[PDB]
Parts: structure tokens; C-alpha cells; sequence
């Protein structure tokens, strides 16, 4: 032992799940190097299993936070915990320092989850369907790779026949944070994910149940979580675009959501947009994506129009499907319209006449 | 038992419903197999209840969340609770987690309710009649379609009488702070909802009242739970509406809300509006509803106009 805080020589217990096994015997210093030798004594029911891969440690209570540990161990004394493996023999046993969690292998489901970082969730964080819970994280642990970190989750096994293939997973957080244009709107729904954290996760309808650790990937938000198409624009600048702010509008309704901006090299602006699927037949061929500026009407004035700034528009076509686009500016709107009439007129000067000026018949 | 933490051989009680019945004798280990065998003795006058049907569980305390469970188990040892059953015969039994429900049969009401969600609520939450508790939520289950979740709870014998067939329930937990454009709305209720959460109810005037399991919808909101008429609207576009914000205006007071907006293949918009009772026979045949844009007036004007828009 590294430290023996409170470990009595006549009596002190080595409890197995609770159960009274052997009693300390003796204890001793090896030359005042930092290890502590005590001699236990065992019953010899136990010795059949007493072999290499054991497991010794000290439960002590502590003042946690989030909760206390070993109140059984504040009520009667500190005592020692172990656990036996499958080894060969061993007589001379290292003690640990956490007790490190053992399972139970009664049929439940383990899982893993794949995240950038672990985020608020610790061990014991809740899991939750349908806001019930169903199930617990049971470790963490970083890749090789340092990149990744793997979440290691078990659901009881009454519910494991609701995970399937593409059951999807995010991160709960009981606040809602709304700002709008009214005002700050804050809503507190559920307390505990403030405090511990928690993981949610949707079912789909039709697929094919998950098991034998299967590996999923964690989103960040429920929104993040919602299916979506990727397609992909070729937008001629970003003045006034925003990453998970500027939507796409079509009837006045809003369908879809810019998510990705991106300067390739060349000064080539692209983007990356996710559309619901309602609106994916709609997307073929001679499909137009505009950008509309918020125009300023004195008699329909919209002040939330103006507050949103750029817009895009979607002017559905007909064709084979299509899921890349090349977005054209609003001047540049009308010459892209699949008929129209171009003309060019030559004169000795300008007369006055700009780039906005209309035709009259 | 899968982990007897503090079971004494020598002196542990059995107690039903806080009577002690039988003491712990023996205390074995069947081979390591993660199970451990307990030996108990019980007196003869118990061993008329002594059949299939019988749960045994382990009361320990635990510092559990928003409250501790447990205290005279902390104060006078952990011990082991049962309850018996009408089964046939049995000497080995398989021991609880939990302690589930037993219920008591003092001619309480259960009644069941359906939410897409469990919510904030939790066991134990509390039901009110203007902000009167009347009862508490007795358990929470997942239909047999992944869709929807049964909420059972229970109302007190003393308040039967209140739930009547037209009886509506919503669900007020946790705080939502509003802040409006001059004003500052903060709903909540009292502490325990805030940490646990509730279910209130509203019983109608003339009704027959309700008994035998009952289902009922949760709402989530008091605002949603307001009775009113369904009204479909063929819109032009939804250039500027938007659900729960576009007012029904007549003679310059607020009658509807534009609740549902859609659009339907072929790029068809379309509208569902709730009007309170008090319009309902102005709603007849030649009865034109329109939309008027905010306009701006020099000589009156109107902020609180422009600010609400279509």
C-alpha cells in the first residue's frame, strides 16, 4: 500500500461485494521506501480464486463533490475491497488507487461513441429516450490517434432492443437560450443535465437493431443531429454570409440553413448548405439558388427583414437531380433565367444611363 | 443478493412495512458466481404470505438527489423490506434493485396520461388544482410504439370528485423568463416544480366525472391548453407570418393566433388558426379574412404597429 490511513491491525475487514472474507493481520514498513506491507489473512473458500489477476484497494470515505462516496465505509470503518480474476498464483498483490469499475455482465448493451472532446459528461451521466432514462456512461478513454476521444455507454438490457442501426446520439442541456427580436426568452427545463449532463438519443422507425459495440458518433446539439442534405455552393463572396445563420427562403418559408463557408485557395469562396427533405425532389436541373439584399419599402416597411440581412431564394426547375449549384448575384438574376432576350446596343456616349436603368414598352 | 453491503449475520431484521418480521441467519457464497446466498429465518406467523409471489429488497441509505432516501435505515442500519403476494409456494427467492411500488388502495383515483415526452417530470412530482396539490405522479412507461410515453398518476380520495370528463392537464416545470419589448414575464411555480416539476389541471363546470383509468393529453403549456376552434386558411405565402405570433385582429382587438404553418406539395402554404368561442358565430359563409401589412403614418404613429408586422 501506497498509504494505510486507517487500517487497524486487530480488526479490519477485506470485504468482497460486501461480504466479510479475511481480516488484517499485520502491518509493517519496508525500510521507510514508501510501500506499506501488510499481511492479510484469507479463509481457504477463497484461495481457489486467490490467483494473479486480483484486484486489492482501500475504500475510505471522501468528501467528492457531486456526492459523497463510501458512506458504508464512514458508518463502519474504512476497510479493504477485492476482486478476483483468472490468474495462475500470485502471493505479493500492488493495491490500486480508484477501484476501477468491474461490470456485471447481466445482459446489457455496451456501446461507444466517438466525440472531438469528452464535454461536460463524466462518469455516471444519464442517457436518455423520450427524456427517460435508459442507461448510464460507463468510461472514456482518448484514441491513439489524439484527435478523438471514445465514450463507452451501457443500456440496461430491458431496452436494448431500442437501439438500432441508425439510432442517432447528441448532448442535452436543460437551457433554453432564445433571443429573438422580442427579447431574451430563458427557459430551464431540466436541472440535472446542468449538473451532471446527458446524452439523448432517437430511434428511428425502420432498421435493424445495434449490437457488439457497435460505434456510433456524437453530435454536439440536437440540431446538429437533424437528417439533412449537403449540397454544396459555389458562392461568388461572403460579405454578408454567416455559418448556421443565413437561411434559405423558399414561398417565405425557410427550408434550408448555410452551414459551411470556406476560402479555397485562388479567392474562390464555397459553401456548404443543409436543406430538409422535403424540398429534395425540387432540386434538379435549371434549379436557381439566388442572394437577395434586404431592400428597405416605405410602404411595407419589415423590420425583420432588414434585421436578417442576406436571403437566399430558391427558383425550382425541372431535370435530372443535381447537388452542387453555382449561386449568381441578384443583378446577374435576370440573364440566367432559362429565356430571355439578350441584346447589345452601341452608342457614342452614355447619355446618362447606369447598370439599373429598366427597358420601356 | 447481488452485493449484500452491510447484512450482519448476526442481527439484521426483516421488516414489513416496518414491523419486524424475521433475522438473517446465515450469510454464503454460491462459488463466486456473483451471487450471494442468504439464509433467513421467519416466524410462523407469516408463513401463510410466504408464497411465489413474494419481493425482497435491500433498504440502504444513499445521498441521493434532491432529497436522501433512507434516513432510518441510515439512523438504525441497513435491514431488508418484503412484501408478500398471492403466489403458491416458494423458498428462493430472488431479491429487488429498487423497491418498486406497492400501492395502498385507499380509493384513489389513477388515471393515465399520454405526451409525446416525459418532460421535466419525475417520480413524485405533484398535481394541482389552483396551485392546490391533489395528488402526485405515480410511474412513467414507454408504449409499445416508440412514439408515445403513458404517464400514471394518482389522485387523492378527498378531490375524486374533481376530475370530471373535460378536465384538461398541462404541464408547468422549470422557469421561463420572457423579457418583452417594455415588459419582463417570468413564469414559474413553486420550488418543487423548479427542481422536480408538475402537472395542473382544470375541471370543467358541467361534466360527468371520470373513473377507471382514464386517458388524458398532457399540453405543455397553459396557453396551449386554452379551448378554442380550428380554423384552415389557404394562404398566398408566409412572406412574414409566423405560428404562435400572427394575431386575428377585430376591431382592434386580438381574437385568434395563427398557430400551424405548412407547405404542402406544389408549393400550396397553407394555415391552421385557433379563435376563441367568442367569434365563433361571426365565422359564417361571405366572411373574408385578409392580411394588412404595417403601414407607417406620419401623422399617427404607431411603433407598437410596425413593430408586430403582418
Amino acid at each position: 500500500f501506497m498509504s494505510a490511513d486507517g487500517i487497524v491491525p486487530g480488526r479490519t475487514p477485506v470485504r468482497y461485494q460486501g461480504v466479510e472474507v479475511g481480516t488484517v493481520q499485520d502491518i509493517s514498513l519496508s525500510d521507510d521506501l514508501r510501500k506499506i506491507e501488510v499481511k492479510v489473512s484469507i479463509k481457504s473458500d477463497m484461495k481457489d480464486a486467490l490467483r494473479e489477476e486480483t484486484q486489492f484497494w482501500l475504500v475510505t470515505p471522501k468528501a467528492s463533490l457531486a456526492g459523497v462516496s463510501g458512506l458504508d465505509a464512514l458508518v463502519g470503518g474504512n476497510y479493504i475491497g477485492m476482486m478476483p480474476g483468472k490468474g495462475k498464483e500470485q502471493d505479493h498483490f500492488v493495491a490500486l488507487d480508484t477501484q476501477p469499475k468491474y461490470r456485471l455482465d447481466n445482459g446489457d448493451l455496451m456501446i461507444h461513441l466517438q466525440a472531438p472532446d469528452l464535454g461536460s459528461l463524466n462518469s455516471g451521466s444519464l442517457v436518455y429516450f423520450r427524456k427517460i432514462p435508459v442507461g448510464k456512461v460507463y468510461d472514456y478513454a482518448i484514441n491513439p490517434n489524439k484527435q478523438g476521444v471514445v465514450i463507452d455507454v451501457l443500456i440496461e438490457r430491458r431496452f436494448t432492443d431500442l437501439v438500432k442501426k441508425g439510432s442517432r446520439f447528441w448532448n442535452v442541456s436543460g437551457v433554453d437560450a432564445n433571443v429573438s427580436i422580442s427579447g431574451a426568452k430563458v427557459k430551464l427545463e431540466s436541472l440535472a443535465a446542468l449538473v451532471n449532463g446527458a446524452i439523448a438519443f432517437d430511434s428511428p422507425e425502420e432498421s435493424k437493431p445495434a449490437e457488439a459495440e457497435d460505434t456510433f458518433g456524437l453530435y454536439e446539439d440536437l440540431a446538429h443531429s437533424q437528417r439533412g442534405v449537403i449540397i454544396k455552393l459555389e458562392l461568388p463572396s461572403g460579405a454578408g454570409l454567416t455559418a448556421d445563420s443565413t437561411p434559405l427562403m423558399y414561398q417565405g418559408l425557410e427550408v434550408g440553413q448555410l452551414t459551411k463557408l470556406d476560402l479555397n485557395p485562388g479567392g474562390k469562396v464555397t459553401g456548404e448548405m443543409t436543406v430538409d427533405p422535403s424540398v429534395v425532389t425540387l432540386l434538379r436541373e435549371n434549379t436557381r439558388i439566388e442572394l437577395r439584399n434586404p431592400k428597405l419599402s416605405l410602404s411595407d416597411a419589415n423590420l425583420s427583414a432588414l434585421l436578417t440581412g442576406k436571403t437566399f431564394e430558391l427558383v425550382p426547375g425541372d431535370g435530372e437531380p443535381r447537388k452542387e449549384f453555382v449561386v449568381v448575384p441578384g443583378e446577374k438574376a435576370l440573364l440566367h433565367e432559362p429565356d430571355v432576350l439578350t441584346l447589345t446596343l452601341t452608342a457614342p456616349e452614355s447619355y446618362g444611363i447606369d447598370a439599373g436603368q429598366p427597358l420601356i414598352l
